[PDB]
């Protein structure tokens, strides 16, 4: 599913991501924009052999099981395919664990490089929330 911007903002809010770990909703929408362009089916293979999955490009080395990332963990206790669903619940639940791991949203390199420090409220501007 390719979410609209405000559609995704609303879904993220409903699932408790707004202000989670102190990160306002616009931070999460911005991260999803630059990780996946709001496409739940996004995947990307990394040089290390891990793969990133879903709207927030959650990586198989630590967070989900894909059966093809040797030596990896599955800290969200989920198949990586669950992160590709039109239903964002699994991605939200796993993102909550990731952002709680110590480095906040810097876990998402694209958030650090493209969202952090910017006017992230623009990502929710105009949305009925
Ligand atoms: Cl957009
Ligand atoms: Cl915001
Ligand atoms: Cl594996
Ligand atoms: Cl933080
Ligand atoms: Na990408
Ligand atoms: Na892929
Ligand atoms: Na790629």
């Amino acid at each position: 599913k390719v979410f609209g911007r405000c559609e995704l903002a609303a879904a993220m809010k409903r699932h408790g991501l707004d202000n989670y770990r102190g990160y306002s909703l616009g931070n999460w929408v911005c991260a999803a924009k630059f990780e996946s362009n709001f496409n739940t089916q996004a995947t990307n293979r990394n040089t290390d052999g891990s793969t990133d999955y879903g709207i927030l490009q959650i990586n198989s080395r630590w967070w989900c099981n894909d059966g093809r990332t040797p030596g990896s963990r599955n800290l969200c206790n989920i198949p990586c395919s669950a992160l590709l669903s039109s239903d964002i619940t699994a991605s939200v639940n796993c993102a909550k664990k990731i952002v709680s791991d110590g480095n906040g949203m810097n876990a998402w390199v694209a958030w650090r490089n493209r969202c952090k420090g910017t006017d992230v409220q623009a990502w929710i501007r105009g949305c009925r929330l």
